[PDB]
C-alpha cells in the first residue's frame, strides 16, 4: 500500500501531489552508506528499518540515494518509506558505471546500467525522480561532458516513455562553480532536449548567515522564471558547527518558496567527511549527533506557502576555455548494432591503464574516427556508442584485416585478446557496415 505517497507530477516549473493538487516541496536528506563497491541500504531491511524512525523524527519527506543495486529487491524499504510519507530521488549511475567527465562517452554499457535501475525502481509511486547525472561538468575545463549527460536525459526519458512504467521525471544535479553555473543551467533546458528538474549543490550559506549575505538572494533572482522545478540537491555547509541549518528558514520562506521546490540536507550518515546528523556505532545502532536537533527544529518550523495545480530556449554560445558544450548530442546507444560486433568481429578483447596504452597503439595504425566522440565539436563516430571493449575490438579487427594474414592471429599481445570463432560462421546491416569498414 502506497496511500500515504501519491505520485508526484510536474506541471510548469513546480511539483504537485497528483491526488491533492497541492504543490510539493522537498524536505529532504541524502541517505547513502559508504559484492558491489557501493552499499545499497534500500536493499537491506535491517538497515533501512533501523533508520526510517530517525528519518521520521527529522521530519523529512524525501531521501536522495546515489546508488542502488538493481539485481536486489527494494519493496520492503520502499513500502516502509511510503508508510512514513517519504519519497526517493535516485541517481541512475554508480561510481564505476558515474559518464566520465574527463573522457566522456554515452554508450551501451552506461545506458544498460541506467535501464537496469529504471526497471528495478519504477514500480514505486514514491519514486520522485531520477538523476541522469551528478556534477559531471564541474568547471570550465570539462564543459564538453554536458552533451553526453543531455543525451542520457533524452534516452532515459525515451526508455521510460516506451516502457509500461509511470513516467517518472528525469533530471540533473549540478555543483555551484561560479564560472559555469549560469551556462550549465541554461544548457540543460535549451534546444530540443531538457532535464525535467534541476538540483544544485548549495553550500553558500555557512553558520549564522542571511538571505542577502549568503548569496541566496542572488541565486533566487537568477532562477526566477526557470522553466523546470529547481531545488537544492545538497545543503548544509559545515564551516560552523553544530550546523544551525538557518538556511532552512530562508529556503521555505516567502521570498524563496515561489522559486525553489525545497532541498535535501547533506547528509544522514556521519562518515569521513563530517556531514552527518547521526553516527552508526560499533553495535550498528544510531547515535544522534548535535546537528540533528537543529535540522529537526528547522524542518518542523518550515511551512512553505505553495500554489495549486489548478492555477525553446537558446543554448549558450561556444567560447574556447569558457563553454564548450555543443548543442548537437551523441546518438542513442544501439545495443543491437553493438552486439553484432561481438558476433562478427574476428578479433575481440575481454574488458580490462591498458585502454589508453592500446588505443594509443591501435589508433596509430588504423583510423579511430569511428569510435571518437567530441562534445565540443558535436562530432560522434558511428560506433562511439559501443562499449569500450567493443570499440577496442573494432580497431584490433580492422588491423587484423589490414594485415590480411587471415591466420587467426590477432595483432595485439594481451591475455585478454582472442580470436572470435563466431566470426567465421555464415546483424546483416552491421556486417555490411563493418565489411564496408575494411
Ligand atoms: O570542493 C568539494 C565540493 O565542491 C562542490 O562544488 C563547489 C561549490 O560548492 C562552490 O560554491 C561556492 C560556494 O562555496 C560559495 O560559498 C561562500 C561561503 O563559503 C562563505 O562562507 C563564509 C566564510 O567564508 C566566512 O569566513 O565565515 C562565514 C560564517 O558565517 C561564512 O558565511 O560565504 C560566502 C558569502 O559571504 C559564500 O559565497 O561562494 C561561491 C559564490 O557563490 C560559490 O561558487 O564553488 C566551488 C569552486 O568553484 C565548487 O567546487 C561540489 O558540489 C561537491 O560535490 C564537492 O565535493
Ligand atoms: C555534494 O557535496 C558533498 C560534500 O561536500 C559530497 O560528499 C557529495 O558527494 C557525493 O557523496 C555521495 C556519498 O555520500 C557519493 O555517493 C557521490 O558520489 C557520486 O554519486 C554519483 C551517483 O551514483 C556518481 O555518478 C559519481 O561517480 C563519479 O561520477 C563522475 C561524473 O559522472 C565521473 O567523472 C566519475 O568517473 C565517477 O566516479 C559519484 O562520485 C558524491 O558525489 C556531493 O554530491
Amino acid at each position: 500500500s502506497f496511500e500515504k505517497t501519491p505520485a508526484i507530477k510536474i506541471v510548469g516549473n513546480k511539483f504537485f501531489d497528483s491526488e491533492s493538487g497541492e504543490q510539493f516541496f522537498i524536505k529532504g536528506i541524502a541517505y547513502q552508506l559508504q559484492e558491489t563497491s557501493y552499499i545499497d541500504a534500500l536493499a537491506d531491511p535491517k538497515i533501512c528499518l533501523r533508520d526510517i524512525p530517525f528519518l521520521k523524527m527529522l521530519g523529512v519527506n524525501t531521501l536522495r540515494v546515489y546508488a542502488i543495486d538493481p539485481t536486489k529487491s527494494h519493496d520492503i524499504c520502499m513500502e516502509a518509506l511510503s508508510a512514513e510519507g517519504m519519497y526517493v530521488l535516485l541517481d541512475l549511475s554508480e561510481p564505476d558505471i558515474s559518464i566520465n567527465r574527463e573522457n566522456p562517452s554515452w554508450d551501451v554499457h552506461i545506458f544498460e546500467r541506467y535501464k537496469s535501475v529504471i526497471d528495478a525502481m519504477s514500480s514505486f509511486p514514491n519514486l520522485l525522480g531520477y538523476f541522469a547525472g551528478n556534477q559531471v561538468t564541474n568547471d570550465h575545463t570539462n564543459t564538453f561532458a554536458s552533451p553526453f549527460v543531455k543525451a542520457a536525459i533524452r534516452d532515459a526519458k525515451e526508455y521510460i516513455s516506451h516502457s509500461n512504467h509511470r513516467k517518472i521525471p528525469v533530471g540533473y544535479s549540478t555543483n555551484d562553480d561560479a564560472m559555469t553555473r549560469d551556462n550549465l543551467a541554461r544548457y540543460f533546458v535549451c534546444g530540443d532536449v531538457k532535464a525535467d528538474f534541476y538540483g544544485i549543490n548549495m553550500y553558500e550559506w555557512c553558520g549564522y548567515s542571511t538571505y542577502g549575505t549568503s548569496g541566496y538572494r542572488e541565486r533566487t533572482k537568477e532562477f526566477e522564471g526557470y522553466p523546470i522545478p529547481v531545488f537544492f540537491s545538497e545543503f548544509g555547509c559545515n564551516l560552523v558547527r553544530p550546523r544551525p541549518f538557518t538556511e532552512v528558514s530562508a529556503l521555505y520562506g516567502n521570498k524563496m518558496s515561489s522559486v525553489w521546490s525545497g532541498g535535501l540536507a547533506y547528509m544522514y550518515f556521519e562518515e569521513e567527511n563530517e556531514y552527518g546528523v547521526v553516527k552508526i556505532n560499533d553495535n550498528d545502532g544510531v547515535d544522534i549527533l548535535p546537528d540533528f536537533k537543529n535540522l529537526k527544529k528547522e524542518f518542523a518550523k518550515a511551512d512553505p506557502k505553495g500554489i495549486t495545480e489548478e492555477e525553446s530556449v537558446e543554448c549558450p554560445h561556444i567560447a574556447v576555455g569558457v563553454w564548450e558544450a555543443n548543442e548537437k548530442l551523441p546518438e542513442t546507444p544501439d545495443r543491437s548494432k553493438c552486439a553484432c560486433l561481438d558476433e562478427i568481429l574476428p578479433c575481440e578483447i575481454v574488458p580490462f591503464g591498458k585502454y589508453e596504452e592500446y588505443f594509443s597503439y591501435l589508433c596509430s595504425k588504423v583510423d579511430c574516427s569511428d569510435i571518437l566522440a567530441n562534445g565540443k565539436t558535436g562530432e560522434y563516430g558511428e560506433f562511439s556508442d559501443c562499449s569500450v571493449e567493443q570499440k577496442l575490438s573494432l580497431q584490433l579487427s580492422k588491423l587484423y584485416c589490414k594485415i590480411g594474414a587471415n591466420d587467426r592471429h590477432c595483432p595485439l599481445n594481451d591475455k585478454n585478446v582472442y580470436f572470435n570463432l563466431e566470426s567465421l560462421q555464415p546483424c546483416k546491416n552491421v556486417f555490411d557496415s563493418i565489411r564496408d569498414i575494411t
